[PDB]
């Protein structure tokens, strides 16, 4: 089998993507935000408090013939932007883009975090990290990619997201026609549950390329590019008054720049992305100070290719028995 989506921008900036997905019988579609840093697949709910709903579309499980309560089971996820979820669990036929799983997890939201209820875009998280992840308890619930993946044509799912624009998550085949070039695939390791890789180096603006090893992770559900303080300094160095304000939580710049691109190793390989996709604009209405895509990963642990790097790529998740990561231009 195969399944494809389109995902959309939630916002001008690019700040998430949301995909629509088919849950329950008749179907309820909610746009869920495709996570590939989780695995939780979690949803606004009518079990929500109402208080921390605020325009989404929820899932509501007694009108769903094919749903069945997870008895005993609950979950509680924290995100690393410090964003948080909870409730109980019903398993339920879910479809992407005519793949269908049944039995999958559904995680009904009974509280959702501040940022979930402002985002009223976002109906919840779809997780494609690795199962190990799920915080579902005390039986752990596998991943929609997971249980789909012995059904699929090939053990695979790509995210292909747009520029200020839609993109695709395909799953089961590779789309030869969404890249040029070449798909150079790395070694993942699934140590910490993530698809988690090790960049070559990096390059800024027409500069040469820095051999360095950044180990990170590819994830579709943090909206920057987050890597090691000496990379993004060297980065910012290149554009005349950008610089990190502690008050603003990260490097901004001022709108009347062109930003140089940034470009990262894959392998041998180079996915350059264009300086605009760094703009994330002014930092609140009219200022003329602006957000920059690029920031440090110190406070974090870990290196995180957001959507700024991977919508500047075709990307293939390749979950088959030795997982691996695959990039290509596009
Ligand atoms: C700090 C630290 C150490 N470590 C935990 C960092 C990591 N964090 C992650 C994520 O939790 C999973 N991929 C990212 C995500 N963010 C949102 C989100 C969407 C809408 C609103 C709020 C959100 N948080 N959805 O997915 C964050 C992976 S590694």
């Amino acid at each position: 089998s195969t399944g494809s989506a389109t995902t959309t921008p939630i916002d001008s900036l690019d700040d998430a993507y949301i995909t629509p997905v088919q849950i329950g019988t008749p179907a309820q579609t909610l746009n869920l935000d495709f996570d590939t840093g989780s695995s939780d697949l979690w949803v606004f709910s009518s079990e929500t408090t109402a208080s921390e709903v605020d325009g989404q579309t929820i899932y509501t499980p007694s009108k769903s013939t094919t749903a069945k309560l997870l008895s005993g089971a609950t979950w509680s996820i924290s995100y690393g932007d410090g964003s948080s979820s909870s409730g109980d669990v019903y398993t339920d036929t879910v479809s992407v883009g005519g793949l269908t799983v049944t039995g999958q997890a559904v995680e009904s939201a009974k509280k959702v975090s501040s940022s979930f209820t402002e985002d009223s875009t976002i109906d919840g998280l779809l997780g494609l990290a690795f199962s190990t992840l799920n915080t579902v308890s005390p039986t752990q619930q596998k991943t929609f990619f997971d249980n789909a993946k012995a059904s699929l044509d090939s053990p695979v799912f790509t995210a292909d997201l747009g520029y200020h624009a839609p993109g695709t998550y395909n799953f089961g085949f590779i789309d030869t026609t969404a890249y040029t070039g070449s798909i150079t695939y790395t070694a993942v390791s699934t140590k910490q549950g993530f698809w988690e890789w090790t960049s070559t180096g990096y390059a800024v603006g027409s500069g040469t390329f820095k051999s360095t090893s950044i180990d990170g992770i590819a994830d579709t559900g943090t909206t920057l590019l987050y890597l090691p303080a000496t990379v993004v300094s060297a980065y910012w160095a290149q554009v005349s008054g950008a610089k990190s304000s502690s008050s603003v939580g990260g490097y901004v710049f001022p709108c009347s720049a062109t930003l140089p691109s940034f470009t990262f190793g894959v392998g041998s390989a180079r996915i350059v992305i264009p300086g605009d996709y760094i703009d994330f604009g002014p930092i609140s209405t009219g200022s003329s100070s602006c957000f920059g895509g690029i920031q440090s990963s110190a406070g974090i642990g870990i290196n995180i290719f957001g959507d700024v790097a991977l919508k500047a790529a075709f990307v293939v998740f390749n979950g088959a028995t030795t997982p691996t990561l695959g990039f290509a231009s596009k």
